[PDB]
């Protein structure tokens, strides 16, 4: 039986929430530029992915994912200049997770996650809930429980950072369309992936603040901030089973049975 | 090659775009229930697949679709009070029309089609490409053009609408959950419906006038609005081709290579 | 003693609001263009005699008008290119409903009519009445009670029609300036209509799609959406006794003395 | 002819605004308790009854008035939690005023005299004014004049001044259903006054702040700030003429042919 | 012990929100132009200081003041059109207040006076009180009180009056870097004063209209509306002891032990 | 002569923007609890002394600081729920940068810094920066510049920092209320800090994930992320030192005279 509430009829979706302690999980991703060897909609597939995993493991539904997530920024995506990303507003971002979480908690919902895969998608989030739980104290609800990470910082072990990074982690900003990501694509949608196609430059620097207009010249050529020349399948299954794992046990702690 | 542009790179974007006539198309849908019979997500599964057929057809691209759309009405959807509907403000929605033309007009794309799929986007849609093609005036643009339809317009042979209500038609608004958008769905995504579930209750009438708040006993006890009990395959491959060469015909009018 | 809150004198209106079951009704309507042959306030203008003399006739009172609404649509208003058309966008006119009930059930009051005069106001009517009923309940208060109608929806009877329309009636998609309103017209306010000026031209037909920007061509010369030619005082006296019949009982039905 | 834009066709006011000088004029309102002897529409009533006669000296055409206003004050309007006062948020009107001119804007009118007729309306329509010449200049239009006015500051000669208040003026703020506002309508609208019902007291006081919540206590229970007691007719027409004549050529100076 | 909030800890401030009676005090000033021989933070720096002393003698605490009052008016700060003054949006200082009001209440405080120092900003702090009230009744509370006032208000004894201006008083409304604001930067900040620099012009007279776009013309060029030139130390040194004292009185009559 | 703007006369102002090359600084803070041993205008104080002296090296002005920032965030503030802390929504701190943008773009400034002080602030900055140019651009301006830095991605150096901490530096994540903070406030304003009452707590470690509402218990008792308890004045001097030279030479780099 499917995990995703889109895929449910309202009748089971009910039944599941009628039980009691259902946990929600919402993806929440981007429309963005991922180099020369990937394809744009990565920051939805792959936190998409591990909900699914995730939701499996510890009987959780999962909702329709948000495709579209804040403006690129340099240091952290490569720039909001690029063709094909297609960028929110900050206060639409923030209005859409504010939506959401009234009509899952009209429903009798009181259990989410809030899986971004989008680096810079995370205090519009944090402003949608905040927004979102401010309405329900006006109605006297106080028991809505939100969580909200980004899966790849559930990727902590040293023993695996040093096979991804064994020259040095590079930061979750700099891990954009770099090894992370490129290996779970592997893994995941290889199809949606040509690594012959990776161009290999040296880690994206940048001075200590930052400059609007953006200019350019300071993001590598392809988009991306650091190279996958080493990215592989091998990498994208230890990742996977790692963030499915550690969110799994994260979400049991704060929501159990 | 895909016809998605979230499968493509940004290069392949680009050079698509570069090329001077590329025609976009944006499937806008809905979280909706939809009877005990069929999934949720219907209202963004069926217009996301005629927008693949049509760009197949026509060489456009498809952006990812907007998954979440406008409150569910009593007269065209059952009403927004039912469990696993899961609507956005207005506001929320025209935003997030405004951001994404705002955004494919940066790529230096000029052509977009909005396919609606959920009956209650349609106004929210308006008001959100007029904000936006209001702003690109401010910018100095007014060679963008916009073509938006709700993809079952399209079925208007008197003989096909025959073949599908034999006993009459009665109105794209009380067609929610029923022959068509089952038919559809059994000919699409089979897996997704159980056709032994259906309740055949008479089409829902109502008085000549709307109630608010909602009162949920004026909606069939299923959430449909029409019974799908003699939806079939056959019908929905019907609709299907009519729909993608209607469409297909109206773009190439609209936006001549 | 009138029936307009405006020319009551406050102590007047909160005894009326006093005694428990007072209805009030608001008129929604534009400034539109309206073809050669008619002024532009008719959409204000109908939807506030017809309230006038449902009121006296129930015991309700009606609120100052809406005079400006949302902007034109081609195929339902000609356009929002017409000069003299003056149009809101969504969220102003959503905000106007939204403040007037917030006021409405400050003063005690629990039913109310919204009665539209122009199609394209609809779905921010009712936006803006979702919204304001979200902030009653988070005061605890779930006892307002919105109804609202269009004034044309209550002309279904077709011994009617065929009185109206002998030559055949082909339908409410093209009235905009027809012989409905201009009917209405020439029974209520005689002098705003000059039927000498009309442009006797076919009825308005479109593909099933919009585009924007809106062009211009699709749209009848005159503005009209159909030929007022065979309208009537006569015509316009009948409509008045049917609306104002068909109203009074639907009210009384929802909101009983 | 009328002078009123909603009582013309779209052909005549399209020639007005061609022939290149055309002066609109916008009264703004509200709808507010004004006592226990006058109705709660005078704010409209008044400023519309000036506009017309203006337009009628001067040649300029009047758009459908603004109904509701700005939340009373204690100190200008008795408070906004009396009864029958409906008012609206600040940024709903700040968008109506922004919306009106820019559709003037479309029409291709340049001159627009803003009549106020409710104190608090004031700044609001200051910032509707600003923001729509704001996104004027955004789509390079600069030659715009708004010409904005409360009509009682006005009256300024102090020999009309004394006529009104022998025994002193005490401002504008406590005019508020006193002998100024009651005088004109004893003049334009005497079936809407009783003066038989003024309740007579001292002119209300306050001191040098203001208390939020408001407190009912601080104001003359019957909502007036001061007595219309000495109100008349011939007052009445002192006022009127002394609006009209000193507007009409504030406005040939601002607005010369 | 400091009476600014910004100079307390945390446990401080809440040891004094816990003794059940605490006020606190909000400066709302402006950076605008004060004419040639004043700086530009005159309507922060004033109430800031007023608010200071009165804190001192009633035992009140005072928070961080807003540095940017809305757009500077030509009647009553020379225009938004010099150089300098920086404006903030009606919505936005609105907003403002209405944040801070919302998390005052969240720490336990339910006394607040605003003290305006900017003429322009009166009616913002008005909505921003509202909508923060009207969030509050949401959740059943309506014991948080709000005294707002602008300082001058209170210099109101003719006595005075007649001490500040021996010649002859010519009114407030022109009161902008004029002999007011002057004196009082005279005896407090005499470093940010030079009366060698002030303009000796002729006080400001207005028509009783406005006109947008604002024509600098009609403000005296130095962007004073009345001359400072018979400002002095003494004349400020009376101005601050009887604005304190006057305030002080009001505060403890309204915000009683 | 002053290095801020609200010091400066409108002409002296005007003077300096008529140059060609003038820098504007804008330090943008927070009121937020700082421990037990520290005052809560920390993030407003001490990027307004670092902007103070870099603006006297090379030749900058310095505009009236934001005094009110984002929700503070328990991983780097502790969190919004401590009393003291008094927070704008996003909407209002990204509305208020971009008003200032607009107006310093009116005076004919280009070039601005913004330092900001607290770091939950950045992505609202960010917004309030793209809305601006957003419409700086549709006013034909595209050469307004922003560069946005944190005044502690200034203090890189290992060498400087083995100086600053001896005993091995632990991250700046930690930094909230710690030796970094508490050392500058020590060496600029000493009578704001009491380092008596510090808490030497072990460094504060969460979980790669947030929960909403926040869990008081995850922040320790006293606010501080670390401890103050080795924070000396001289490491103050060095840290000012270092930051000032730094950010004066970032400055130099993207604004050359
Ligand atoms: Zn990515
Ligand atoms: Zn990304
Ligand atoms: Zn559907
Ligand atoms: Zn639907
Ligand atoms: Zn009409
Ligand atoms: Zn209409
Ligand atoms: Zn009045
Ligand atoms: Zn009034
Ligand atoms: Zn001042
Ligand atoms: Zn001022
Ligand atoms: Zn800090
Ligand atoms: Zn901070």
């Amino acid at each position: 039986k499917s995990v995703f509430v889109g895929e449910l009829t309202w009748k089971e979706y009910e039944a599941r929430v009628a039980a009691g302690d259902c946990v929600l999980m919402l993806p929440v991703g981007a429309l963005e530029q991922h180099g020369h060897h990937m394809c744009m909609n990565v920051d939805v597939l792959l936190p998409t992915a591990v909900c699914k995993r995730v939701a499996e493991r510890i009987g959780a539904l999962v909702m329709p994912g948000l495709q579209y997530g804040y403006k690129s920024q340099q240091k952290s995506g490569g720039g909001n200049h690029f063709p094909g990303t297609t960028s929110l507003d900050g206060a639409t971002l923030t209005g859409t997770v504010q939506d959401i979480i009234r009509e899952l908690a009209r429903h009798g919902a009181r259990r989410l996650v809030l899986m971004n895969g989008h680096y810079e998608n995370s205090m519009f989030i944090v402003e949608g809930i905040d927004l979102a739980l401010r309405e329900l104290r006006y109605a006297g609800i106080q028991d809505f429980k939100v969580v909200v990470l980004s899966y790849w910082d559930f990727v902590k072990d040293p023993a695996v950072i040093q096979q991804l990074y064994p020259e040095g982690f590079l930061g979750w900003d700099i891990e954009h369309g770099g090894v992370f990501e490129t290996s779970l694509m592997l893994a995941l949608y290889p199809d949606l992936v040509d690594l012959d196609r990776v161009v290999d430059h040296p880690p994206a620097t940048f001075p200590p603040y930052d400059v609007f207009p953006v200019d350019p010249a300071r993001t590598p050529a392809p988009g991306t901030l650091s190279s996958a020349k080493t990215a592989s399948r091998e990498k994208g299954e230890l990742i996977l089973e790692v963030c499915v794992q550690g969110i799994a046990d994260a979400i049991r702690e704060e929501f159990p049975p």
